[PDB]
């Protein structure tokens, strides 16, 4: 798209407003709604935001990133961080992910796509519009009305997603009662992370609608299973699977097996980014379907890397300890990165698990985990990096001193 | 505007009925509503009120001021309220901002552009209609739905405010939760102050059919964010900045410094004018992003004046202790003036603050420093200096005798 | 008393258990209970408390101060805070007035009485036992039941202090409804202080006992009259009246002019002292019998130091501006150290007004004249007059950032 289709879009579309976009260092999307007669300051990249109030700045739109929102008329534009220099801000994370595949493409590998696939709960509103605590239905896997009463929500949430643009796969009533999965197919990278961004408020915008709470918190409930964001991942060099081997029995290049092998290797380290909230640790806990040791496997259900058994073009690797609740960008540049030092350092991989360290248990465990990797320090840059370790220290130090209800149960009449 | 063009839009327009409506001292709106079949006599300047009423008068309207109420139809006109005599009443703020303009062009300054950008919260209403102490939601800083709750609203107005002719140019979510902002571009002098006017009510208007209860107070809560309402002004002499200086690197001219200088020197002692209320001092607190030091600087985010980086046409200063509560009459004659006097006696301008008096902790304090300020005594001329003091020393009167919640707390069962 | 005096006590009363009480700098009285089996470590002076967590010290009890509470019988010992090395601590309020006392002992004054009044309210308690905001009737100046329905609560009170030693002189309704006073005869500095510390436990006790509770909050409520503490005060060289004059007309010596001289002059440097509260400067407002001004008279009803008519042994000065929340050793060692700087200064006395400068407004401003003044830093000693100041300022700071219910009547619907 160039200035001129965005222009056109405008007058054809009958346009009002524009939503221009962008993500902060949580994964929280910020937004500024501006009327169309800004039109022409908007794309000559002048629009000035604080940077202060978010976890002097310019907004650079990125133009193939435009889409009407089908609930006067709003577009959006999701924008790019740059300082009053011209030079994109050190810690946005979409600019960090940028610069991390131009750095990938000084390897020969041309392409990284991702296909995620995000799970969210659903909960019942009070007549005050508050979330209560009570899920939608008490469905299971696969399950169908009038068991699976979240249905009528999820077929409009995709509806709302088609009119957006996107490919939606399949939809279905995930494990946990309350629990939903709605599927869209892989794209880049940028666009991967961006579909993450808009799928994430198109579900809540939309559950709103529905008199239901959505939320993308991993692990709500104790007892119940958790919200994962599985990342498959490819690389490509020219139109063509980099991971595929069409001679070996097993189908996997070199190149897979190295970054396998850094995946692994650096899997300690990027845990606390893929997992950034104290509760993404109540998710990994044995007997849930969650990923808690660091093994690789292609004919298993539960190591950390599971490789489908599919090949040719749609030959992936599946990250499984990825929550929701993580920073796509962050989390995608940071196992981008781990990959690629797998891949350059020509790391063996170790002998697949079809029946070994383990991801670290707590927030402040994986912290610590995080000071001491040197890969993941490059792949964030060193702005991102030393504000995320600031801010989830401090967020650990608020959580540590809290006494739960779980503790006075089991005290305070016993002792 | 001419009567000719006032009677072509009424005729063409089926206007029934005339709102014509004016600013008291404490920046309250006062209007009366009149029938289109008197027209003529409005035209003539012969409409006539109490005055006795309000903090025997005639109203001339300012025909400049013409604009409908998109919600039998009414349009308004702005008018200043005259004497028996024919001349302007010396207590009306609008006529003395007039005239405080018309002796700025004795120096050779053709024009003076004022930039607001008022903050309001929202707080929703209860079953009887009365506002309540909750507010619409708990976003912040460029939060969107449903975190925002406030989007609906916020559009609304500004779909509102567009039909009414004014340039709306941002929108968003303000740093405290309920708490909105919507930016429209700068006007001359009269007409931005009529712009903040039709803001705030056109704001209370469209708050009502939503439900909920918008306020301009300062800091209507404790340890959340408070209202400003920043003024951007500038000089200008004949289609030309006169604060811009296309030569040296900085960019400024000295009449910018000499402004700055006046308004730094006078800062003192307007700051009851710009925070006229009691409540306007709990906001100037340490710690809540809002201004304390009288100091200025270019690269900074809280000094009392700010200077933004933009060049050439919109070359700016921005003083930023004024509250959404104050007289935009009043305040910006006030600062006019404190400009003009550095202009006048070329006061050399403090060294800018990059990492200082200090402004009065409260009303009481700043009422004794206006007291001792001659710059603002002349702004204001002394019918209204004399009915500010008088009404604000009585409001403090009221204040001081007050036993809070805070001190039963505190007192009551430790003594 | 000495140590057989009191064993025998103990012997004979069958006490089972002893309180070593003690005042800190806020006048609140902190004690600790002892079982009698350690009566001989109390009186070793070896008894210890902490002291970082009151506003590793040794508890000297006052022998003197023996007293048992009528309500396992429990005695109590006034005790002084001394030192790990057997000097009395800087920041005791009492050991501080036990040596103003002996330095006025070096002037030839060998005796300082006091004569305090104080008054409390009532308030009425809820099912759960808190107080609520609804008086316990609504009577007034000397009134009886059952328009004053304090009567019984303020009967046990005088049988109680009776059985304590208190000579009670009077008892009666005061002007606010709800408020009450009962008056003792004056004693020394020390057993005076002494004697308010115990009326205010006593009251309190005993006011619970009856569903009542009793606070010494200067105004509690607005529009009300409040609660004052004024100090009957007389100077004595040897059972004799330094005050009295039998030669002169008016009956006052020289030496009783100077005092108020100086008490005069002094008067806006300790009123932070004896008015030690924000509500105590509620109460300072014109208009509810209180005093504002500095001046003195001996036929007039409000100045702030009145001398009553009665003369002889009881020729005394009275300051009107105490209120019950002070500390009452800190507020005695203030006064008497401003009517000794006028006795050595041998200042003139300005003229007595029967029909002027000004006590300060508000806490903050009683803080800043405490700074200015060097007799109130003499009189408290360093380590007092810091920690009073830094703990007023951080009270103060905490007072000014509140949003109190006045300001959102008058505000939050007007603007």
């Amino acid at each position: 798209f160039t200035k001129e289709d965005i222009r056109k879009f405008a007058e054809e579309e009958n346009v009002r407003y524009l939503r221009l976009q962008f993500t902060d260092i949580l994964g929280t999307i910020k937004n500024v709604e501006v009327p169309v007669s800004q039109l022409e300051k908007v794309l000559d990249n002048e629009m000035m935001f604080d940077g202060s109030s978010i976890e002097d700045m310019y907004l650079h739109p990125d133009l193939d990133t435009w889409v009407i929102f089908p609930w006067g008329k709003v577009a959006r534009l999701i924008c790019d961080v740059y300082k009053t220099d011209g030079t994109p801000f050190e810690g946005d994370p979409r600019a960090n992910l940028k610069r991390v595949l131009k750095e990938m493409e000084d390897l020969g590998f041309t392409d990284f796509n991702l296909g995620p696939e995000p799970e969210f709960f659903l909960f019942k509103l009070d007549e005050k519009g508050e979330p209560t605590l009570e899920l939608n239905d008490d469905g299971g896997y696969f399950d169908l009305a009038p068991t699976d009463l979240g249905e009528n929500c999820r077929r409009d949430i995709v509806l709302e997603l088609e009119d957006m643009g996107f490919d939606i796969e399949a939809s279905h009533h995930e494990v946990a009662p309350g629990q939903h999965e709605i599927d869209f197919k892989y794209a880049d990278a940028v666009t991967a992370c961006d579909n993450i961004q808009t799928f994430k408020l198109v579900v809540k915008t939309i559950a709103r609608k529905h008199n239901l709470h959505a939320t993308f918190m991993p692990k709500p409930l104790f007892g119940v299973n958790g919200s994962g964001m599985h990342f498959n991942v490819s690389l490509f060099k020219g139109k063509e699977n980099a991971f595929f081997d069409p001679n070996t029995e097993m189908g996997l290049t070199e190149t897979a097996y190295q970054f396998t092998a850094g995946v692994l290797k650096n899997a300690r380290g990027f845990t606390a980014v893929c997992n950034p909230l104290v509760n993404s640790y109540k998710r990994l806990v044995p007997g849930y379907e969650a990923p808690c040791y660091i093994a690789w496997s292609g004919k298993n259900r539960s190591p950390l890397i599971r490789v489908p058994s599919s090949r040719g073009l749609s030959t992936r690797i599946e990250v499984r300890s990825v929550d929701p609740a993580a920073n796509p960008y962050m989390a995608l540049a940071a196992i981008l990165e781990a990959g690629l030092d797998g891949i350059k350092n020509k790391l063996k991989v170790p002998e697949p698990v079809n029946q070994i360290q383990d991801l670290p248990s707590t927030l402040y465990t994986a912290l610590k985990a995080m000071r001491e990797n040197e890969v993941i320090k490059k792949a964030l840059g060193n702005h991102i990096y030393n504000q995320f370790i600031n801010s989830k220290s401090i967020e650990w130090d608020y959580y540590r001193t809290q006494v739960s209800e779980w503790e006075r149960d089991q005290y305070m009449k016993q002792y």
